[PDB]
RNA sequence: AAAAAAAAAAAAAAAA
RNA sequence: AAAAAAAAAAAAAAAA
RNA sequence: UUUUUUUUUUUUUUUU
RNA sequence: UUUUUUUUUUUUUUUU
């Protein structure tokens, strides 16, 4: 792939294009891939994946906590045995140390607002903001309406209604399927979550070893040439880019950094 | 699929699955579906399912139809944001890819005559508000973020705003790969049309079953039993579901069929 | 088969159908759909590479319909150009080609075809833009065989549509859809779909392979418990998978004895 | 690294992180992390981590029930990649076991159970949970669980004199277990670790059924000691000593050189 | 001849006629006639 | 035809191996979809399928 | 000896 | 290259 | 006894 | 972890 990688740059620099297809249509690797992308001047934590809504409901006299996803449709429900803010505290605490969290929107209820909800929220490191966000909420509501009619639909196959939450839960999260490319809630989480951790890391690794400057020798020349910002540096090869902007890989053997 | 009959009935006895997600699952065919969901008395994404909303820039209205299932989209510029121009454009969607179910908000073009006449012309399930699956529900809305932001990539190195739209639209289709299969939306459009072609090519369809009635010798009872529904009549075997709710195959051998 | 006779009639008062397809869909003889055929008073009785297009102009109530047909199957595409004019082909032809892909553009010698924008649409796509007479014969008569039913639907669906380009955009879903072919009794879309697909095999198992050289896999061999690893995945089955060590050896562990990460960096 | 010891000391003293942790978030180098992580009261710097124990699946769980200040905790183990999921139950009862294990396999994948043969992991509830979500559950004879309960014992122990209650306690030491802490194959915490299981066997999954019905260079093999010639069948590995293939009904078949002919 | 296909099921079901007189009759081809009289209950196409 | 008769089943016993010794072992077995116990039944034969 | 096309014979499944 | 004998490795089923 | 789907055989013609 | 039945591989020896 070392003469594919001035294909796939006029490539880029014709149709832009993604990571994933440059890595798949001139099979470079993936993190050859990533610094031709981050090497163009117009394409280069989205507070998309941990941003999550909580409300409370009543039904047949009791209480029940409801935190959902805004993005796809995950959601956890747990029977509060008071409508107090020590119990939607612990609800919080236990979501968080279940899922990752970053963001939480909620109502201007008296127990949202208490001491406790911000002690745990100021320990847990999460913005908390309460009062009228956007469209979300409609999708909210919908996903309340559609557990309270799951509710419904199989109550009368169980005793306890804890039993029934749970089957609820479990049917709305893995037995309902639907949107692009036919994942289930429980699925689009789990793909959100990765494709954020791999860009993140790879952008950490990308961004945090480049101030180094490596001096090269390319083909048979053996002048060096340089000075270039280093990108990746690996076992057998380094990758880098000039200061014309190409990006090339050159063996350790031919590569002095400093 | 003798052996899968039962199986996958109890699946909608245990989570109450739908006819889809049954077929998906199941490789069964729709009308054993249907019957197994009716069969309950509870109970009372696709290859052709396309989602259709307006937008505008630079003072032009532009219509994106996507495909919610794959992400392929569509883009047309129209002239005025009038029932006829959003009619032929659904026409010229149709012409070219299957559509079985279109859905859209309740904006006044939707709900105009000529829409209606252009469904009905074409016999297309047209709703519009509240979409009816949970999910897909801001498809739409992500794919013309992205075309607005990949449109000002190219605009600067192009004088007209169709030529713009057009080069986008070209780079979302085929430029760019998706996750959890790594495939361009073409490829998967594709992929999905043609695995829907071999399933309806093996089904046939044309069943027209009407109510017939089936006579049938359960375990070792010698003594006919039913009335009971037909469902599906097979060379082999035929499925027929009874009054009670119980769906059943058995051998010709023991079916008595009348009209 | 006779409860199936009305109903089929009725699709020929909307879709003028042939007896080919009728004969696929309904299930009827070729006797009987033959007679559905005549019945109406409105009726009467290659292989090229898989990229391959043809363009054409005609001319009907002073407006210009441009067709883009496909060599090998036979699926069409109109438009309704404003002016005809360079820009207006190009732009036609950027359409098409986001749509479909287009390998090879084979149009005539007409001025509008050579301007500057069609030269630069054809490079910016990168395809072969061939013009002059095509060197097959069948091709270009079977594009005049496309034009010349394309006419004769329009006049047909005309009467029941007000405007053209409506009369125009009903015409083209007939051809595609409704009417059947030769070969394999397909539509042209299905056929043109069918040989897309077998087109895109090669690249799906190039994508598959390059994606499963990623994979690392932790596995343990015999009654050792320590851990072995890490070694390329070769193939995941439900009850054992089978891997390849970087020493070029091939071994096939328990599933319950392997653990396969995909891991953040590299 | 001067301006990042001062957050990582607060960091730790918030939660106690691990020195791994520490090294690979703040990017300081290994000794000062652990002279971080060892200058503390109730921290140590064993970093001695075992065996994945013998039964590693991705759907592959355990359960057990210890006894803490008078209540009783359920834990939930996945045993590849190290994930636990407490609860306090009012009671040691079938019912609460059950309730219990519906909530956990309502948010990840369940196919299997590994429980002991007490009172309440037999009870009707059990096997009727089981049989709703198509669980397979085993009884009889781990060191995993045990593990992991002590370790959460541990961490409890520490986190004990801040908190008031006890549920607030169990929470923040399950937090600090899942995230907060650094482990081995690969230096990620057990949630990512657990994450990124799941994700590379869905990809698995559907990349292979991607491609199902069509391939490169048919071969003919033979099977056991029959020596008619058997095929053709989808070629998917070809080796010098070895070759690996699948057949039409979808088996996969190593066949030594020997006994395979490649054809083009 | 598809309009005398209702006539031609009318005659029949009134009194059961032979496949033979309803081709001669109504000038239908044989295998219309032959499904005419298939789709019967109680008809048979042994014509012996 | 003697001789057939006791080569016949001289293989039949050499098939079932006899040495049973079943005694009066109880089952516990799951009959169809129901997920209880039921029985308890005497044991008859021990197959490993 | 292998491939393709046309005609003829028999058998199995299905409707009458 | 095929048959026979001895030793070694892995997997499936069964009892603990 | 008639008609559709599948399978197994015979004859003729065109190439290798 | 130990023991029986079956299957798949490696090494050595004796013949063809
Ligand atoms: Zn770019
Ligand atoms: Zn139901
Ligand atoms: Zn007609
Ligand atoms: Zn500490
Ligand atoms: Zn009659």
């Amino acid at each position: 792939f070392v003469e594919q990688i001035p294909e796939a740059q006029e490539e880029h620099e014709r149709y832009h294009n993604n990571w994933k297809d440059l890595k798949a249509r001139f099979k470079l690797p993936t993190i050859v891939a990533k610094a031709i992308i981050e090497a163009c001047p117009k394409c280069q934590t989205n507070a998309a994946v941990g941003t999550w809504q909580m409300d409370c409901t009543h039904l047949e006299g009791q209480v029940i906590c409801v935190a959902v996803h805004v993005a796809s449709g995950y959601i956890e429900t747990k029977i509060l045995p008071r409508e107090t803010g020590r119990e939607t505290a612990l609800f919080l605490l236990q979501v968080a140390s279940r899922w990752p969290i970053e963001h939480l929107h909620t109502d201007n209820g008296p127990n949202f607002v208490s001491a406790e909800m911000q002690a745990t929220a100021w320990w847990l490191k999460i913005e908390h903001t309460t009062g009228v966000p956007p469209q979300s909420q409609g999708s909210v509501e919908n996903k309340n309406k559609q557990l309270k009619k799951t509710i419904q639909q199989i109550r009368d196959e169980v005793q306890y209604l804890s039993t029934a939450v749970a089957q609820a839960t479990f049917i709305l999260n893995f037995k309902r399927r639907g949107g692009l490319g036919d994942m289930c809630p429980a699925e689009a989480l789990i793909n959100m979550i990765y494709t954020e951790l791999q860009t993140t890391t790879l952008q950490n690794q990308i961004h945090n070893f480049s101030d180094f400057k490596v001096y090269y020798r390319k083909g048979a020349n053996p002048l060096w040439q340089g000075p270039a910002h280093l990108v990746w540096k690996g076992e057998g090869a380094v990758v880098l880019r000039t200061d014309e902007g190409e990006v090339i890989t050159v063996p350790r053997r031919k590569a002095k950094i400093i």
